[PDB]
């Protein structure tokens, strides 16, 4: 059995950017949903004494999909803080200022690529094995845990991310996106 | 250049199964923005001046993702009326009897295909090739104008569709669907 983890902050705290609305849906329903769908379909099965990422890299279907959503949210909301957002420090920024250019261009180029993500998915920057980091895009459950990529940060452009707060304006969406992102998260990722 | 056709009803006409702000943000917005977007794709191309089911069968990434969804949402605005819904009746009970078994287990098979139908994507009644009906589901913009089945219904279940009226309970949208369908525009297409 898989649990929901509990959420890092309260319900309200990314508002005016997300909703505690978009939290009540996201969070404690459709979150929610895919690990209790997760659980009732591995039951009795393999699947069973596995760790949650054993079952992403070696499943396909219904268990996949449930699996890999499990953990991309989980993920997801630990990308985000209150009182957090702006440009990273550290060995993030100089990461990003060595791949990408600058800080701004990596901006640019992350939101390019989650606006363009044609129907559900995810958009993430990740660390190459080569050390590289680069941009890539998902479709629906899709996630870099499948390939040799670490993910380092990752925005859920499905639709019901953000449809209740911004409706079809998935930029202003990725816009509010940039105000909440957790670097102290992004850093731990990338040190590991 | 291609027009937006306008809707066959006014914009609150399927309400309270599909509100007028649903109408307003997925063919006002949505739907729009695809026959913009087809536009600035095939200016100068090939293309250009060719009929919407052409460019389908003939293109593949955005020029198809476009085309194929501005022909699959006025199929889909065309599916549903005010003062519809219900059981049909005449050659379209006949045929769905014939294939399903009876009208209860048609609808009952249809709900469940469009309710498993991961991520963004359409379910479909079609008319094979032995004249034999099936429902088909297709991810993001896949139409069944590719394959050799005729379209006869479909319901769009991306969660823009149901979001605003609905949120999460995609079963809801589709127990409302069924008092929608315009059961005239399925005999027609049956016959095509
Ligand atoms: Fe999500
Ligand atoms: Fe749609």
């Amino acid at each position: 059995s898989f649990e929901l983890p509990a959420l890092p902050y309260a319900k309200d705290a990314l508002a005016p950017h997300i909703s505690a609305e978009t939290i009540e849906y996201h969070y404690g329903k459709h979150h929610q949903t895919y690990v209790t769908n997760l659980n009732n379909l591995i039951k009795g099965t393999a699947f069973e004494g596995k760790s949650l990422e054993e079952i992403i890299r070696s499943s396909e279907g219904g268990v996949f999909n449930n699996a890999a959503q499990v953990w991309n949210h989980t993920f997801y909301w630990n990308c985000l803080a209150p009182n957090a957002g702006g440009e990273p420090t550290g060995k993030v920024a100089e990461a990003i200022a060595a791949s990408f250019g600058s800080f701004a261009d990596f901006k640019a180029q992350f939101t390019d690529a989650a606006i363009k993500n044609f129907g559900s998915g995810w958009t993430w920057l990740v660390k190459n094995s080569d050390g590289k980091l680069a941009i890539v895009s998902t479709s629906n459950a899709g996630t870099p845990l499948t390939t040799d990529a670490t993910p380092l940060l990752t925005v859920d452009v499905w639709e019901h991310a953000y449809y209740i707060d911004y409706r079809n304006a998935r930029p202003g969406y990725l816009e509010h996106f940039w105000a909440l992102v957790n670097w102290e998260f992004v850093a731990k990722n990338l040190a590991a």
